[PDB]
């Protein structure tokens, strides 16, 4: 019910962004702009000149605002978007002196409302957190803004209220007309932003009602890659654990240990690891918690199955490589989504023979050295575990909105 207040709502149908609301705005997708490439309701600004030109089929009695409103729709922006110092408009409702839009800017996103005067007030959000790991870059997002107009403005993220803003001492807002998405600064390559969902309701939304739309769009049951997108078979991952971000998974004497990156800021370091499907999924189709998957690792050109160890090293087995490949138990996995605002990681579990679930710490691993590693591992009886980030792992894709 709370989608009975969608005034807006952009979604593909026949392979074209339409307004399914019901209230039949007109949209015009530019040429160019690539939809449904991630996300079903996704688009891309990518190339020079992309735009969505939205234009409403609305009231015609209030020239100006004259209910409350809320806009929600998710944003992944690219590295070099990001690193930009420039400032680029990315939704404009202003035609001539009032309305809405958001920019971003070094980093931030800042979304604006404005009256006939000019008069305006600003939310602003930083979503880059100067590039951080634990910040948002080239991340998938899920932004609203709410409009009370005898009250306060508001931006969440992931359903968290970030800034608020009194709206209630501006001046006349017109209605909107026309909503333009789409960036008109000069850009350079690989400078681009995806939206996904973008609605607009006719109410101002509780917390709750956001924290609703969130988790419904998120798709709970989709585990997830590092920047938020479904996780797919047969694509190659950077696999990392959450406690040890800056180390990658690699081969040491047929064990698995953790290395550390030679350069932190170069994310794509590694051995890829590529994900099959035990069920025989369709190729490249999204992995679901609960679907069994085997994990084959690319190590100096050649591919691996990699298994648990038979032997252990409160049962802890090491992770070893087989060249053999096949369907055997000792190499199925299942992989869990971890719900988390700040994270997009999943667990990862194996039922050979017992119950276990991977997480690294430093062990001795090794059969004939006494030697300390960072190891991933097979743990059994592992309740107590079940909160701790050493068990949460990121899956990290070659992803076009993070060039190396």
């Amino acid at each position: 019910s709370i989608n009975d207040s969608k005034i807006l709502s952009l979604q593909n149908k026949k392979n074209a962004l339409v307004d399914t609301s019901g209230y039949n705005a007109e949209v015009r997708v530019g040429d160019n702009v690539q939809l449904n490439t991630i996300y079903t309701n996704d688009f891309k600004l990518s190339s020079s000149g992309d735009k969505i030109i939205v234009n409403l089929n609305n009231n015609i009695l209030y020239s100006a605002i004259y209910e409350n409103s809320s806009v929600s729709f998710w944003i992944k922006i690219s590295k070099d978007l990001t690193n930009s110092h420039n400032e680029y408009t990315i939704i404009n409702s202003i035609e001539q002196n009032s309305g809405w839009k958001l920019c971003i800017r070094n980093g931030n996103i800042e979304w604006i409302l404005q009256d006939v005067n000019r008069k305006y007030k600003s939310l602003i959000f930083d979503y880059s957190e100067s590039l951080s790991h634990t910040g948002y870059t080239n991340k998938w997002f899920f932004v609203t803004i709410t409009n009370n107009i005898m009250g306060y403005m508001k931006l969440y993220i992931n359903g968290e209220l970030k800034q608020s803003q009194k709206i209630e001492d501006l001046d006349e807002v017109k209605l909107d007309k026309t909503i333009v998405f789409g960036i008109d600064e000069n850009i350079d390559e690989n400078q681009m932003l995806w939206i996904r969902d973008f609605n607009i309701f006719s109410k101002e939304l509780s917390n709750e009602d956001i924290n609703i739309v969130y988790e419904g769009q998120i798709l709970r049951n989709v585990i997830k890659d590092y920047w938020g997108n479904p996780l797919k078979f047969d694509t190659e991952y950077y696999i990392i654990n959450d406690n040890y971000i800056d180390r990658y998974i690699a081969p040491e004497s047929n064990v698995l240990v953790l290395v550390q990156y030679p350069d932190r800021s170069k994310l794509y370091t590694g051995n890829p690891i590529t994900i099959k499907s035990v069920s025989d999924k369709n190729p490249y189709s999204r992995i679901l918690n609960g679907d069994n998957i085997i994990l084959h690792m690319l190590y100096n050109s050649r591919k691996y199955m990699i298994i648990r160890d038979t032997d252990t090293i409160n049962c802890v087995y090491a992770l070893k490589l087989q060249s053999n490949l096949g369907n055997y138990g000792i190499g199925i996995f299942s992989i869990k989504n971890i719900v988390s605002k700040n994270k997009y990681c999943s667990q990862i579990f194996s039922s050979f023979r017992e119950n276990t679930m991977l997480l690294a710490d430093i062990y001795k691993p090794w059969r004939f050295s006494f030697k300390n590693a960072y190891t991933p591992v097979a743990v059994t009886n592992y309740e107590t575990k079940l909160l701790s980030t050493s068990s949460f792992w990121k899956f990290i894709s070659r992803d076009p909105g993070w060039v190396e």
